[PDB]
């Protein structure tokens, strides 16, 4: 896998950010994580939804460099969103959310599962520290 440059357009939610990638605006879904959401009616603004959402936003908005990293499998989901690991100055946003107790590791679909073990290891530590979702 390799990293490629992207430019922030808009953070949309804890798990979704809109970026300029190869000169086209695109919506990106963070691979392998489930954050509580502020969107979609049903549950509405699920608890820790505003917080997961503010974390992703500050993280990408304050970065000097954003990079995207596609995994080995499909690069788009059925809604046309890019499926990627997103990095802000070197730091993986997907892991940071999980490390902070602001996301769980989602259900996994090979072969888009390269950082799966790393993420589960961060999730295990957040649960052991009983942070946010895990308190």
């Amino acid at each position: 896998l390799h990293k490629e440059p992207a430019t922030l357009i808009k953070a949309i939610d804890g798990d979704t950010v809109k970026l300029m990638y190869k000169g086209q605006p695109m919506v990106f879904r963070l691979l392998l994580v489930d954050t509580p959401e502020t969107k979609h009616p049903k549950k509405g603004v699920e608890k820790y939804g505003p917080e997961a959402s503010a974390f992703t936003k500050k993280m990408v908005e304050n970065a000097k460099k954003i990079e995207v990293e596609f995994d080995k499998g499909q690069r788009t989901d059925k809604y046309g969103r890019g499926l990627a690991y997103i990095y802000a100055d070197g730091k993986m946003v997907n892991e940071a959310l999980v490390r902070q107790g602001l996301a769980k590791v989602a259900y996994v679909y090979k072969p888009n599962n390269t950082h799966e073990q790393h993420l589960r290891k961060s999730e295990a530590q957040a649960k052991k520290e009983k942070l946010n979702i895990w308190s």
